[PDB]
């Protein structure tokens, strides 16, 4: 029982990362519409909140967070991520959020130290 | 002198990864115009070529490759990333490529094992 608890403590749980990413996106973006001059601040705030929460987790992981904001004007969006790590300890979580005007794709990667 | 060569061998060279990514983008994409049906193939080929070359480098790095391909239709693009590793060993390299019709941003992250 103790070993499973320790493994869960040291594991990269995708659900909590996705929750953190959703909370950061909503806090920084929320109901706000797409504005080109403010995409800089929005991406910065989302990534900073996500990395702060991931560090607050206390898990022995190096974290890499990437955020993409795109305007809804008919343009096509495709994000793909293929990597090379140890699948037993490192993880990734891609969260797609969208409102009436804007796509926000945030990919978080946690690699064991 | 030997220590410097060993460090350079084990270091995440930004320029080498940038050249690898540019080569992958040119090989997979080249001068082709934007086609939504080909974006999946282009992204997959770019990422796999980048990963293959980075693994052929022989450096003890876990590699993360993310590719974004979007049509040019007047919408402004921003891709942002902020992370948490040991800055002395792990590195990142983002390459922005564009033609008449499409933007393509590829971010590669090499983390020491």
């Amino acid at each position: 029982m103790e070993d499973y608890q320790a493994a869960e403590e040291t594991a990269f749980v995708v659900d909590e990362v996705s929750n953190i990413v959703k909370e950061a996106i909503e806090s920084a973006i929320g109901g706000n519409a797409y504005q080109h001059s403010k995409v800089n601040q929005w991406t910065t705030n989302v990534v900073e909140q996500t990395l702060s929460q991931l560090t607050k987790l206390g898990k022995p992981f190096k974290y890499i967070v990437t955020c993409v904001i795109m305007q809804k004007n008919g343009a096509g969006l495709h994000t793909a991520s293929s990597c090379f790590w140890d699948s037993s300890t490192d993880g990734s979580c891609t969260v797609r959020w969208e409102n009436k005007t804007m796509y926000c794709i945030v990919s978080a990667f946690g690699l064991s130290i």
